[PDB]
């Protein structure tokens, strides 16, 4: 794991300089394509991309897991919805599925801890049947967190061997906005009230309880903010850990990862805490409608491209942004040159 | 023309209600897809769409024209760049071209007033060789403005007959951000300084002059803000008029139009002034990096989906947003239903 982390490559400044120059020579006023130009340059510096902005195969990895904290009344969806939706993922009827197909991306459903019988068709990496209830203790052990990080990391880089060049992260887990809020609070130093949202339509009444639960989790566990693994293990969840693992894996692999919404931001904070070298590989997608979104993003210093007021999760926003990544590549490779004004 | 305007259909509330209900029944927490849901409903109310959110063929219409105001030193690009770029449009090497191909949209290049010999391959609807210099008088006559509105309007609806269901608007015209700023100032009641930007990399030094030119145009022409045609004809340009015409045509046709950037916002203000019935057919794309963008958008009460810091024009932002429109349709038609949680 420390090996893994040690080997995350730095971005290729040489390739980025060449990219910048090329972009500057295209048939348009310099810098006129704004963020599309920056994105192209960013991609060029990613070693797994072979010195140029390009997109081969695309994959969205959905990490599914249950949380003991559901027992605290923090989620309106019944627990079984995780298991149900995960099965649905195999039939292509969910929101991510539909958006991924539209982007020509393949969806990988990964069970890292659903509290139900295994689902055929789903990738099995289950830690346990739901994680511990963070309101009364840790979600899992450090060992457990590290093992999963490792396993997902590897799974991720292996896909690279198969032509995938662009990943998207997603999750599925009733009550997951709760641990996500706790992590955000911890990493950013914000008070719980500021980052706790309505999740999947939690009634406004029910909010207070959610806030208290978050505070409780933190007080009880005393997660160390300087230790991303410590935080994940104490007040995170298997799904969150899994997302962090995709990020570490893609970075080690020298490839880009598209973030999704709120849950993904929490995982990104942990990943960057654990390995700052991860940062350059992350690409924001959309601006989640979850309350703590702004705070979370400010800490990652990211400005999403899409303002859609989305709050579904599943990696749906990631899929929706894929065409943008492809657009930056198209611009780079297909535009004519000034020299030929 | 008044006929044309009179016949713009109202949105189909019946179809929209059915759409809303269907969306609500999809396999996700209600309202979880935010703006994608709203967009789908909007599309459903458009009569040319046959009661459902759908996308058939896509077209981006680029209106090209020269402006006499270029003589005032308000643009750094040489005048010929309009003619050059317009030819380039026929070869698929420009920014819009590349982005449109990526979206599976076809680009229609329309010459409404380039100050050069006709370009083979370009649609000929030329009013004159560049419009009058707004700093010393009107851009054109009212008659001229109305005629062009009519002609473009018709051209637009005719494309509908050929399977196009979604339009994008764009332009090409050195110095065009100048008349665009004047229109914005006029319609919104903002002072020139607040809405005059750098256009295609105008040096910061050169700004003052640009502001004065705008003020001059207005003082001299005294455009009536309550009369959109009056404004267009006095302080607009052939390209701007042409964009307004696509908007009027698509609306009459009962079809959606994707806006682009700053120039497009100015044209939209005029269109809505002329015919408020046009409003429901307009769809924002991106948030232009031009200074007066925010003001312009506030007046249209539109919040763009994409924050890319783009400022190229040509209809490039419109093309980039097409996949989003298609995503809303995919969501609508392909997601599974709750009833089948
Ligand atoms: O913390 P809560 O309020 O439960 O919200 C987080 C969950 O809701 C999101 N979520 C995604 N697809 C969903 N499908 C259903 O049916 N419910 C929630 C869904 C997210 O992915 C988590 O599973
Ligand atoms: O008012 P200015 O500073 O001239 O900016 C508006 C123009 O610049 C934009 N524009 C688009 N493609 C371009 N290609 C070149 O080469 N220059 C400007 C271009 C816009 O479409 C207008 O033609
Ligand atoms: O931003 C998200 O991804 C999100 C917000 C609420 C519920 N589920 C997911
Ligand atoms: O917003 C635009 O479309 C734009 C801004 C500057 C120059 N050309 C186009």
């Amino acid at each position: 794991l420390h090996a893994l982390l040690r080997d995350i490559p730095a971005p290729d400044a040489e390739a980025m300089a060449r990219t910048q120059q090329h972009i500057d020579g295209l048939l348009k006023p310099p810098g006129s394509l704004g963020r599309l130009e920056t994105l192209a340059v960013q991609l060029a510096g990613m070693p797994g991309l072979n010195g140029t902005p390009q997109v081969g195969e695309k994959a969205v990895l959905v990490m599914c897991a249950d949380h003991g904290v559901w027992d605290e009344g923090v989620a309106v969806s019944p627990k079984i919805v995780t298991a149900i939706q995960a099965a649905n993922m195999t039939r292509g009827t969910t929101g991510v599925c539909v958006l991924a197909a539209q982007a020509g991306a393949k969806v990988h459903v990964i069970d890292v801890g659903i509290d139900a019988e295994p689902i055929p068709g789903v990738v099995n990496m289950r830690v346990a049947r739901g994680c511990g209830n963070i309101a009364v203790g840790p979600a899992m052990s450090r060992l457990q967190a590290e093992a999963l990080l490792l396993e997902v990391s590897r799974y991720t880089c292996d896909l690279a061997q198969r032509g995938v060049t662009l990943f998207g992260v997603g999750e599925l887990g009733m009550a997951n906005t709760t641990p996500a809020a706790a992590m955000v609070s911890v990493f950013t130093g914000s008070d719980a009230k500021e980052v706790v949202g309505i999740g999947a339509n939690l009634p406004p009444s029910r909010i207070d309880n959610k806030v208290d639960v978050v505070r409780r989790a933190i007080a009880i566990n005393q997660p160390n903010p300087r230790d991303g693994i410590d935080v994940l293990s104490k007040v995170g969840g298997f799904d969150l850990v899994g997302m962090t693992g995709v990020m570490l894996g893609a970075a080690r692999c020298g490839l880009p990862v598209l973030l999704d919404g709120f849950l993904s931001y929490s995982a990104a904070l942990a990943a960057c805490q654990i390995a700052p070298a991860v940062r350059p590989y992350l690409i924001p997608s959309h601006f989640s409608a979850e309350k703590g979104a702004r705070i979370a993003l400010a800490h990652l210093s990211m400005e999403p491209y899409l303002h859609m007021a989305m709050r579904l999760g599943e990696g749906s926003g990631a899929a929706l942004a894929m065409p943008i990544v492809e657009a930056a590549c198209a611009m780079f490779h297909n535009m004519g040159e000034l020299a030929a004004i």
